[PDB]
């Protein structure tokens, strides 16, 4: 059992035995599985194939919160930055400044702050090229999202491995604390 917290959307975030990495000393990798909330059914092919958009004005689905657990748990609203390229880069721009201000209070000295400057200004260049990594799906916090806060995207894939489409969250170390539980 583990209670996850960001600097912004703290509050509600997650909280549940996610399965969860930290890789390069930079990213957490917080792995979930793709299911469906229908209320009166879990199927997960049981849900309506959105074409275009989905955006029926009078009931968009039938009551089923498709998408992944990760984003069903805190209910984190979907953006692609094919349409989304400028409000996710007024996001982008608020998550480099608040990841290396909140590790500038951590270590001040320009030894670990410029290190980890150098990793995740590199890495978010990498993993923004939507050549291979056309297989994101960014989402962000119901409550950044409401206020037009500085919280950071939920950076989500979908992965193939051993014949099993594995969505894994991407999120910064440094926006990022988690509070385990085990009593």
């Amino acid at each position: 059992m583990l209670i996850y917290k960001d600097i912004f959307t703290d509050d509600e975030l997650s909280s549940d035995s996610f399965p969860m990495k930290l890789v390069d000393d930079l990213v957490y990798e917080f792995k979930g599985k793709h299911v469906v909330r229908k209320e009166g059914e879990i199927v997960l092919a049981g849900s309506n194939p959105s074409a275009e958009e989905g955006a029926e004005d009078d009931g968009s689905d039938e009551h089923v919160e498709r998408g992944i657990d990760i984003v069903l748990n805190h209910k984190l609203v979907e953006m692609n930055c094919y349409e989304d390229a400028s409000m996710f880069k007024a996001y982008i721009k608020k998550f480099m400044k608040n990841v290396i201000d909140h590790m500038e209070k951590n270590n001040r000295d320009k030894a670990d702050v410029d290190a980890f400057k150098k990793k995740i200004q590199g890495w978010v260049v990498s993993l923004l090229a939507k050549d291979r990594f056309k297989n994101l799906a960014f989402f962000i916090g119901e409550r950044a999202a409401e206020g037009a806060e500085n919280g950071q995207v939920a950076i989500i894939e979908y992965r193939d491995v051993d014949g099993t489409e594995v969505p894994t969250l991407m999120l910064v170390k440094e926006a990022i604390i988690e509070e385990k539980c085990l009593e």
